[PDB]
């Protein structure tokens, strides 16, 4: 029953290692200008406010509408979206996967720093999304609860490596194509939810794009200001991430019936369009754009060459990528457990 | 709506910065010693083992049995009970909380490390506890799932400070005292869930109850090994948690309408007898007699201080806060938000 871990070496500590000071100052500079994409606790919504009501009378019509609706969603959607819960779920992973970056460290689990306080005011804004996203599958019962719950227990011990080798650098990169690709995602479940005729449930997808929306513009304005003080080290740190490939934070999955589990549903989300390789694209395109990497000038050798090969990336992934729907088209039905042995088109 | 933070200062990395060593060395040690109270994933329940079975004709009846059979456990039972729900939930902090041990690191999130996999697997067979308890009192509709869900977010932006200073010593005599403080408490709601009728509920707690057994056998054994490579250090480090108090991982807990949200679940906790401060002594007592504390000689001046004082502590303890039953007779009816601001008795 022996689950997946990656197949690339250890790297811890990968940047030059006085540069916890360019975090330390920009202290101040984070409470102005991250620490605002906080909604304080008292206004967010909870999960509560999107599913059955257990202390209303209408509890039982309420979960009664619930199931019959998710009668109507088909298999595959399931699938995709179990994929999402059980990534969002895994989430004490990510917790520690910001606390491993070196600059913008908790130190003791409380620490009044603006780094800190962010990451557990960010935590806490996404551990939400586990929540909601679970009670309402448990809810529909049109997945097997029992398996979902085993993967993610698969999932979350054996974490993930991103690549980021404790570089705020790299981790903060990454987090902002991460956050990205969970939003597009997310917006598609919804879509499509409400295209399956099931509002409560895109509404549902919708909130929680909605939340990464916020983390993402909080994400890139961290990126943007290293650009600012280290247009050399960024670049290069940039580049270092997109050689590597971004793997997505549940590329582990283990459900103990599959070795190809998140290939497997990987495909899926892609022939749906939730998720595809054409989005990926478009999500550095879209980071190009953004950050502005196009426009910067006086770099180093190394740095004039990193930019140059994150800029016309894009392009080349589109295309490469592109012949990657016509294996979606005549592609095998294959079962999930996720969904009790059912089978999806892959 | 400002939340609690703690009344003491950082501390951090408040050990020997070599002996990151004594911990590189017991690599293998652990793995022969605390990878194995690791039930492999395959062989653990899930949540879904707890609850009605939602892809299953019972799953009406089984919600409606749960349900009437909630209306007969008190709300002053709930609200402990939704204390240590909010506490299980708070997961992710712990994680962070473990990571930042200095010997016992995990690096990148995926570290092949003994201790690091014993994290992550250990953080994996908790994080279950969470989701089950939830569902279970989301069932019920005995308490208000928003303002617990806001409790989280209100204690996951906070995170704890347990005072451990990065330090492995102290860590771990601390979750070793912690776990056996959680393995008391779910043991009583547990026995009192069976005495208010309702023994699938008492199983619920029955086995969070068994897994939390088996960390403090773990624990217990890491720093029983430490009293073997450093009686010295390892008592001065047990000196140094017994004189800074053992405080429960929930502390900060806020609700917006509580200042002293904490304060009053414990008052109900002692009430019930789920966990008092004569346990707390017990779990002292029963730490001193296990790890032989009492027999170690050959210690340096400050050693012996230290022995000393932990030794004839839990006598102390147990007469002055003797005296805090005789302030739970006569004492005020206030109403807690967890139940819809429903009034129980301190
Ligand atoms: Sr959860
Ligand atoms: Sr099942
Ligand atoms: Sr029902
Ligand atoms: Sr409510």
């Amino acid at each position: 029953f022996m689950p997946p871990r990656e197949v690339h070496v250890q790297v811890t500590h990968s940047m030059p290692p006085q540069k916890i000071e360019i975090f330390k100052s920009l202290d101040n500079w984070a409470e102005e200008n991250i620490l605002v994409h906080l909604k304080p606790v008292e206004k967010c919504w909870q999960p509560q406010d999107f599913l059955p009501d257990p202390a209303s009378d209408g509890f039982d019509e309420q979960v009664r509408e619930l199931r019959e609706r998710a009668k109507e969603i088909p298999d595959d959607y399931f699938v995709v979206l179990v994929g999402d819960m059980i990534t969002e779920e895994a989430l004490p992973t990510y917790q520690t996967m910001l606390n491993t970056l070196d600059g913008v460290r908790d130190e003791t689990g409380a620490s009044p720093t603006s780094w800190a306080i962010w990451t557990r005011a960010w935590t806490a804004e996404e551990n939400r999304h586990g929540d909601l996203l679970n009670k309402y599958l448990y809810l529909s019962g049109r997945v097997d609860m029992r398996q979902i719950e085993k993967t993610i227990q698969y999932l979350i011990g054996s974490g993930m490596d991103p690549r980021t080798e404790n570089s705020p650098y790299l981790g903060f990169i990454y987090t902002s194509f991460q956050e990205r690709a969970t939003f597009i995602s997310h917006g598609n479940t919804a879509r499509q939810a409400k295209e399956h005729g099931d509002i409560k449930l895109a509404q549902i997808c919708g909130t929680i794009a909605a939340d990464e929306k916020r983390h993402e513009t909080a994400y890139t304005k961290i990126v943007e200001k290293l650009f600012e003080i280290d247009p050399d080290g960024t670049v290069l740190a940039f580049a270092d991430m997109m050689r590597k490939k971004i793997s997505m934070p549940a590329h582990l999955m283990y459900d103990g019936r599959d070795d190809n589990l998140f290939d497997h549903f990987s495909a899926v989300a892609q022939r749906l369009g939730v998720y595809t390789a054409k989005d990926y694209a478009d999500i550095l395109e879209f980071l190009v754009g953004r950050w502005k990497v196009d426009k910067l000038t006086g770099l180093s050798a190394e740095g004039q060459k990193a930019q140059d090969y994150v800029c016309r990336l894009p392009p080349r992934i589109r295309r490469l990528e592109e012949r990657a729907q016509g294996r979606a088209k005549e592609a095998p039905t294959m079962p999930f457990s996720w969904i009790f042995d059912r089978q999806v088109k892959l």
